[PDB]
């Protein structure tokens, strides 16, 4: 249940009507916040999630609810971007996926974590390998303002 | 008859005068809107369409109209970015094409779908794969404003 | 007890050391979120709070907490910008205060409420009227991204 | 009915819980488009609507529906920003109101119309007089891109 | 005529049907070019024309053409901002009008001329004086790039 | 000649005193305008001409005059960006050259054409090929404003 | 002295050779840092010090050293922006002076303090008063990034 | 003269075609450098020159040259901005003038001087007093980069 | 210690529990300051530290402090970017690490040093070489402001 | 020397503390001007100098001075950027170097030259070839202002 606790169950998929090709979908998510930090102070991020579906696409409404479920969730065991990628992998079995998060600063320093994944043994694994090697080569200017 | 209905047949091509080279043509299209969402609310987006003509070039006034024709159309037999690319592939049989959407937020999230295509087994297919691999590698700051 | 419930009583003031002058203090607050909307979806906003202390100054760590305390609070007996100003007027009895919200879109529209206050019949009241008259005169480009 | 035709009737108000003070509310509306032009080509705008309520506030959902009702409305008799201001005056009887619209260019030129209003004989009329005299003194840079 | 020379004759007006109030119209014209310099080489500017009609509006196609008409016009004895103003004042007999030009560099120097006009002995004559006195108080950053 | 019509003969070169390196030269050209469009209305664009000379360099002043010459020219029996790249190939015989145009919108759509050329059978052709497969991968944001 | 602690005695003046005009001088100071916060962690700010001299001008190099001296100083038994304005009043006896600070965030909130001073009973006090009633009316957008 | 020293004698003027109104001319001058610093080391600014003409207007080429003449000029007993305003005052006997410099950092700090002048006893003197009061109320964010 | 001197000892690590994949972490540190210049005066930069942990993550409070520790530290015989890298390499034994500094102007010149590191004989050694070769291909605009 | 002529002799170098890795040093140089144009008239650029050192690193003050020395220097038979690269090549025997100029408009056009160099036969030469291929693929929007 999405309201008070983390709800990976709230995620819903639908058939990708274009298995025939590589359809690339990105979700800009700037209303992300959670109690993942070890300190209990909330954190705040814009999370960008990009993926190439195989059989399945994720419903955008369910994603929103899913991300809201993190709001008051301070049972952080494994790292939060990963939880997000894992859950979405479990859901769609995608060809490619990545979760990029840009955080508000805490202590004068903002953390931008990044993970991706492509199906083992396919060009999508080369894609993840390539998008890692090339990650964030050209950084937006940060002045804390 | 026209200004309401989806109208893939108002499109028009004309002959490419530089078939010897790869001429790159980008259409920036910030005035795009449709009912494609299942809900019934309309959507809004900047659509970027880049192609390399072979023999036939799409004429811009007709692309304007084609695009306006999505105003009141909203069917999901198929996805709208793909509908757009297909009608364009049908019309032109181009070396390379891509359709990139940047949409306004609903529920806090914005969706930026992207599909491309290149003539099978040609260098253009290699370009499609490559452009997909490097797609949106340096995303834009999206704060909802 | 605290991190869920609306908590106007965690606020704390301390004595102004420059009561002789008009000291202007602006708090930029981009990490704000609440359930104030009647629907139940949360809202997000940058809140700008500007005041001129009289005898009492609000201490920032407590304002941080006060503001976090709206996370799960969402009641509309009264509006949230006004709730915020009132608790602050209660706490400090300041010469001048204003609370300016810039919110994220829902249904395509974004709402930027603004209220101010100045001690009745003083120059500060004149400043309130004036600032309201010149409010947001040079708006910002809002394209939803 | 909002779907196919103009629906000023769709607008709904609720009691302003703060008649006691001047509460300033602004709506950034970038998903505006209509068939108001004399040519039948649609037009596209970001519309900023700001107001100070008296007895009444406008419901934001109804506004959105109201603005959508312009989408396919080519019965343009009187100018479109005015229609919008008038309808909203009829609805709320506000202390102050203004409608500012920034249009996409047509013919290499973009039109930014502006009207406002304050209750006759009050400081709000002086406010409108002042916000007119001062309108758009510092223009954002336009290069059509 | 406007095809290859200065063409006041192409300017056209229509009745302003929102005459019992102050309707502010800005035209952003970033496609302006002429041979106004005495050097015989063209110049380039964005031109901002803002006015408040009395009884008549400028028909904007006609203003597209009128401006176009300046393309191959070697300087009148007058200056081009003022001729633009005069011709518009003749056509319309407006309450208030201004014309502001931002030209591109020559010699490393860009020139921004500004003239206005409020109907003599009205409040708009006071506005003119006001907008003159406040002109460009907050100027854009020029790096020549 | 160089006042009212297309003048390729205005172009002029001078010896590249550095035939031993790849010297990469870029001209940014914001003041470009022509009558190329079929219709006969002007277009407007920033045109970017990057290139690597072999023995010859184009003398900047003549490129200015050359581009000026497009002002009253609309022989779109070829395409204008290709005509430009061509006359420059004819004048220079360069290792590498490209012509990227960014046009202002028309019918709400703005067109950005791009063509290049690297000396055949050399690494420059590899370059033209690569830069074409990488073209405009990280697009500028377009809203028409 | 001027290496590890507060050093007002580093400040230095020189005759204003223009006592006959109002010469308005602004120092932009981005490299400001101190231990002012109660807690003992550093703060960081761009500090803007604008002022109109009477007979004395502050010698820029000494202001650099003066501000440098805050690096290891946290005697918030006064406020640091006021200490700065004060030592400068003490050193200069200026017609007008202000000190606007913009600090990086802490606990997700960034503080911007502002104080000014105009010679009492003169027009400068009118100025201090006006600029204070107009302070930061057109705010910079804050997202923490 | 021009080439290698301070040269006020190089400024021309020409007749103001529009004495019956207030014609505002701004010059944006980003290529300014000199040896005015006490040190001997050069400085670099954008100087913004604005004025309303009475009967004489400054010749635009002379200004470029005049300004070039500061390139190796060191010190009089005056600040460089005032030297500029004085010279321009003598040349044209202007109704209003102002010189606004924005310089590049030295020692972590950039200096922004500003002077102006209205004809004594006129509304122009009221304008100058006004524009000094309103000066640089909304500064750009400075970060040194 | 970190209070007033260089403090590697404060750096702290923890087990990376997402070890069977590549997790990319960027720290934006825009509050960096030290006495690394041999001139004895401080310097100021944003520092971007990006790494891909093997088995251990840097604990980020400890990195806040470590960086803080540089505040009053007159240059090691080494250079400060590399010492930052080494110490982090010692603490963590990472697959990949880079440290990029953007310093503020001195002499009118800002220095951006960049070093990286991929574990010897792994793919990350190839990445290092790659990110080196591609470093800063698309550099930010420096106006010194 | 420095003061009034071209002075290569003014460049120092000092030992590279890090020969065992690739240490990338970028200089951002926005205060560059010279008389290199054929005309005799000056020019203004931001020059960006980047290099990987072998055994010598350039002394940062000498570079400022060296660069100042171009202030009144006219023409050799070389372009100015190459003169800079050559001088820096001689001084340090670098692994990689590149000079990127961005100049201000003359005649509606700004020129952006670029050269580089890797040690012949090394991976650095591969890097230089690579960086020329990838050069300025994503240009900033140029409008002359
Ligand atoms: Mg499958
Ligand atoms: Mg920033
Ligand atoms: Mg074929
Ligand atoms: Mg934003
Ligand atoms: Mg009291
Ligand atoms: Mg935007
Ligand atoms: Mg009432
Ligand atoms: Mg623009
Ligand atoms: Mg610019
Ligand atoms: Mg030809
Ligand atoms: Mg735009
Ligand atoms: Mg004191
Ligand atoms: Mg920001
Ligand atoms: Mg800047």
């Amino acid at each position: 249940n999405y309201l008070f606790e983390y709800a990976p169950d709230v995620l819903e998929s639908f058939p990708n009507k274009h298995v025939n090709r590589d359809y690339f979908v990105k979700f800009n998510c700037p209303e992300f916040t959670s109690l993942c930090p070890k300190t209990g102070q909330p954190d705040f991020a814009t999370i960008y999630i990009s993926y190439i579906p195989d059989e399945k696409m994720v419903e955008s409404k369910s994603l929103k609810l899913y991300l809201f479920s993190f709001r008051n969730h301070g049972d952080f065991h494994q790292d939060c971007m990963n939880i997000i990628m894992n859950d979405l992998i479990e859901l769609m079995d995608p060809r490619y996926i990545e979760v990029w998060g840009k955080f508000t600063p805490r202590g004068g320093i903002s953390i931008d974590p990044y993970t991706n994944y492509g199906k083992p043994g396919t060009k999508y694994e080369k894609m993840a390998e390539y998008r890692m090697m090339n990650h964030d080569l050209y950084p937006e200017t940060i002045d804390n303002r």
